[PDB]
């Protein structure tokens, strides 16, 4: 699996999973400064109020 | 959980999950149509081939 893994609206990035993880991620939450993403391989477990995504396909988390 | 229940491109409409469901998905596809997405409660399994995204928060699944 291949996902992006760039902050925000930064150039877009990609990095190689490891083998056997199937899921990217789209990790959103706003700090003092408004919205903020975060994106890279796996489902991680997130924070109250922060609002998480997870896909399964290839560089399906811009 | 809240989540968005519409076809494709439809006019936004919503359903309240089950309690005990946090899950919200979209999954898309093609056909002759174009390009079909299911929206709603949970998070299926799907066949291979098809993309699927999980978002645990209300409505994150448009």
């Amino acid at each position: 699996r291949i996902c992006f893994n760039h902050q925000s609206s930064q150039p877009q990035t990609t990095k190689t999973c490891s083998p056997g993880e199937s899921s990217c991620y789209n990790k959103q939450w706003s700090d003092f400064r408004g919205t903020i993403i975060e994106r890279g391989c796996g489902c991680p477990t997130v924070k109250p109020g922060i609002k998480l995504s997870c896909c399964e396909s290839e560089v399906c988390n811009n």
